[PDB]
């Protein structure tokens, strides 16, 4: 199971040193990917081989202007071997769905090849927006389909009728309608899995198995799931 | 004391609506200024007359790489009146002074003469990283200091030995080392301020009057203030 594992360090006070201890780690753990945040993909790009080199990208806003987030994905696919985009939850909550789709196409068409995994953010998304989403992710020609930054507001969160980690239900849920509508998206589960069985229940959750290719584990602490 | 503040409404789940709103509020107030994530710039623009365009940027982690900072607030500067960017803190708490001033002396540069203001977020940071950093800040030629970005994390703060909300003391102690080392910079403290009396205090402890190019209050609550 540690090889469905994106082992990510994205605090903002996390050092060069930790950055650095962590792409290590990250290797010797035989992880599917690391992230970090773009400032460290440089100075981690060396000590990975093996584990791909993940990058987090308008985060976790995912609040720049359309023209800004495409040209952030172009300079990161650069050095990045997958891409975490942030959704334009701005926009997904404005009901601007034209706009959405404008942004999610050019962003996910600026990484030019590169793995792109969108973060809807599912903690603050209803029903209505959800779905319309996934299928613009989709559109979009994006490889995952990222449940959240680990960083959404458990207020914000409730009022939207959302916990703020993940579950194995929302896993599934995804899982279904990707399977159903036959699109070629991944599911990347992320916020609150820090065991390895509650790992193993998202993974049972989804049911395609342990296939990184489909099913991501999103984490900041890997060794606890194996 | 409401020509002072920097009304900001830069939660993600903010929608285009509620940012129409608060542009309109904005200029019925007469605040300062009005601060929001720069994919609401645009449409907010037309509304803001008296009151000054503000827009954060590389909010709220401030951990893309400096090329991507440098184009971003490059882009941002053709827009906005004001730049609210958030410092380097990883490298801040590396210690990577070398680093740090290379980045903000070219973000800040970046700008085009617009006012910039640099998110220094308080909470995360010990003396022995502060007074270095606003050194850097002076080098660089901001106008402004911002103390935090109002997403700083409760548990880590803590952990650096600092209150999350904004307090006279910190606004004093940023107030008289720019006094003392001759910095031409502005305070401005955000972060926790919702009444009268608590923004009284800090524009006292400052020392500066009310002086809207030296100090500013960041608040999500602006009619609290007056
Ligand atoms: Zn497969
Ligand atoms: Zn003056």
């Amino acid at each position: 199971m540690i090889h469905l594992v994106d082992y990510a360090l994205l605090k903002p006070y996390l050092t060069v040193d930790e950055a650095v201890a962590g792409a290590r780690k990250a290797e010797e753990l035989g992880v599917a990917a690391y992230c970090v945040n773009p400032i460290y993909a440089p100075v981690v790009r060396p000590l990975l081989r093996k584990v791909k080199l993940c990058v987090v990208a308008d985060f976790p806003f995912g609040a720049l202007p359309t023209a800004s987030r495409i040209a952030l994905v172009s300079r990161l696919a650069e050095v990045a071997d997958e891409i975490d985009v942030v959704a334009p939850i701005g926009l997904v909550k404005s009901r601007r769905w034209a706009e959405v789709r404008r942004d999610l196409i050019s962003v996910v068409g600026a990484a030019g090849g590169r793995v792109v995994k969108v973060i809807t953010e599912e903690p603050y998304l209803r029903d209505e927006e959800r779905y319309t989403l996934y299928d613009i992710i989709a559109e979009a020609g994006a490889h995952f389909i990222k449940s959240s930054t680990g960083f959404a507001e458990e207020a914000y969160a409730a009022r939207q009728g959302n916990p703020v980690h993940s579950t194995p239900e929302r896993a599934a849920a995804i899982a279904r309608y990707i399977k159903e509508k036959g699109y070629r998206l991944g599911v990347k589960m992320a916020g609150g899995i820090r065991t390895r069985e509650q790992a193993k229940a998202i993974v049972d959750a989804i049911g395609w198995g342990e296939d990184p290719a489909r099913v991501r584990l999103g984490t900041s602490t890997p060794e606890a799931l194996l």
